[PDB]
């Protein structure tokens, strides 16, 4: 899979110099691999889950397919997101492209799979992307609702799946047959990462 990817990489590296003229982006060696190392847990979800099993899709495509009335959505195109560092337009909210996402009947969920050591930073940093502007949304169909333009009100749900780097507490994030394969298809990347990091400092 995505080990294909990884594949084209560690190539790359055993083979190297002391850091001092080495590479000088290990970076884009090192990002290469964080993508990889995300891509592992995104594609465990996109099997035993997601409604996407080909991509990450944009979240006004979502909504249509929840069956929300086009019409209704260029309402909102041109709106704001409430308590919003940047002022987000939710036009432009709606290009945003969330990993994973799930419709069932009048329920729409998304999941957002990151991986750091920092878990609640990822955490953090995500649902400051996304929650806003989701439950905003979710809100602005229940008050469409209240108004009856709507047979239905929908739910709406973001939740991120993060995995330490070590892959402990994916027992507790994401249990599956596919976990085991996961936790040791990263241990493999992660030295690689390390590497390239102790290779510097
Ligand atoms: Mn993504
Ligand atoms: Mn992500």
């Amino acid at each position: 899979g995505p080990m294909e990817k990884y594949r084209e990489i560690h190539q790359r590296v055993r083979d190297l110099a002391p850091g001092t003229v080495s590479a000088l982006e290990c970076i884009d060696l090192l990002d290469r691999l964080y993508a990889v190392r995300h891509d592992l847990v995104d594609q465990m979800i996109k099997h035993d889950w997601s409604d996407n099993k080909d991509v990450e899709r944009p979240i006004g495509q979502v909504l249509l397919m929840a069956g929300i009335p086009n019409d209704i959505i260029q309402g909102m195109e041109k709106k704001i997101i409430p308590n919003s560092p940047s002022g987000q337009v939710l036009k432009s909210f709606f290009r945003m492209t969330p990993d994973n996402y799930k419709i069932t009947g009048n329920l729409i969920e998304f999941i957002e799979v990151t991986v750091t050591a920092d878990v609640s930073r990822g955490i953090r940093e995500a649902k400051i992307k996304y929650e806003g502007g989701l439950q905003f949304v979710e809100h602005l169909l229940e008050t469409e609702s209240r108004k009856g333009n709507i047979p239905q009100p929908y739910k709406i749900t973001f939740s991120v799946v993060a995995v330490k780097t070590d892959g402990s507490n994916i027992s507790t994030q994401w249990p599956s047959r596919r976990n085991d394969g996961v936790i040791q298809h990263m241990r493999l990347v992660q030295a690689d990462i390390n590497y390239v990091r102790e290779h510097l400092i």
